[PDB]
């Protein structure tokens, strides 16, 4: 804007762009996000201005929210990597465990946090979570897939990422439940433990097989009403479930029993990030520092 310099792009998602800029004022640098319209519904713009106050230090602040010609900006704190990137630049070696255990307890902190006041995330990816020098990861880019409803895409169009898609958003469930974000997280757990991601569905229904394929085609037994659920065919194939230990080796009894909790199929009985921030897993927890090179 006039108020800011653009240092440079950060990043292009589907419905907006982001850019690093510096606050010609304040001299603060920060994440600035400009959103798609007629005037942007105000709907979302009540819903913008909440998140404003849900402040936690595993939560990316949102520092200012400014509505101007057609345009909404978002004004965030700014971090210097996210986690998609950090992942890359480990993949040599890997993150070690106790980093890895470190971000996972922040960010189930953090889903705590959202959770206890009623935020849903809907859409945590490794690039959605940033990390700074002093060990933090923090969760970003939350509500997006609520203020403009169901539109196309974006202007020359990106292919939105649906590997950390929980299985009841795949079957049409239209009320996404705080499970949801649980189901994400322990996707990205699996992925920072071996080095691939778990489940890189390149459509929404390969998205779902490949789930299928790995824990098994659910039945009523395992999922109850997942029969009923709104795409769900009775036609679909049925795999026999893998055994953890072949899913995310070397990782742990105690890690492979917290993931296969937060990645049960009912979402009512997968665990919530406050009965998983309980789980022996984290019994010797600690926060490291990353190698971080900016
Ligand atoms: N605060 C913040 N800092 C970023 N730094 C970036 C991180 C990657 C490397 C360059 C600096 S991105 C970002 C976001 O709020 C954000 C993230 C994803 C999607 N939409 C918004």
């Amino acid at each position: 804007m006039e108020n800011f310099q653009k240092v440079e792009k950060i990043g292009e998602g589907t419905y907006g762009v982001v850019y690093k800029a510096r606050n010609k004022l304040t001299g603060e640098v920060v994440a600035l996000k400009k959103i798609r319209t007629e005037g942007v519904p105000s709907t979302a713009i009540r819903e913008i201005s909440l998140l404003k106050e849900l402040n936690h230090p595993n939560i990316v602040k949102l520092l200012d929210v400014i509505h101007t010609e057609n345009k909404l900006y978002l004004v965030f704190e700014f971090l210097h990597q996210d986690l998609k990137k950090f992942m890359d630049a480990s993949a040599l070696t890997g993150i070690p465990l106790p980093l890895i255990k470190s971000y996972l307890f922040q960010l189930l902190q953090g889903l705590a946090f959202c959770h206890s006041h009623r935020v849903l995330h809907r859409d945590l990816k490794p690039q959605n979570l940033l990390i700074n020098t002093e060990g933090a990861i923090k969760l970003a880019d939350f509500g997006l897939a609520r203020a403009f409803g169901v539109p196309v895409r974006t202007y020359t169009h990106e292919v939105v990422t649906l590997w950390y898609r929980a299985p009841e958003i795949l079957l049409g469930c239209k009320y996404y439940s705080t499970a949801v974000d649980i189901w994400s997280l322990g996707c990205i757990f699996a992925e920072m433990v071996t080095r691939r991601a778990l489940f890189p569905g390149d459509s929404e229904i390969d998205q779902l097989f490949r789930i299928f394929r790995t824990l098994g085609t659910p039945d009523e037994v395992v999922w109850p009403g997942v029969t009923s659920m709104p795409d769900y065919k009775p036609s679909f194939p049925k795999w026999a479930r893998q055994d953890f230990s072949k899913v995310v080796p070397p990782l742990d009894e105690d890690g492979r029993s917290l993931l296969s909790q937060m990645l049960h199929y009912d979402p009512n009985k997968r665990i919530s990030a406050k009965a998983a921030l309980a789980h022996p897993f984290f019994q010797d927890v600690t926060k490291p520092v990353p190698h971080l090179r900016l």
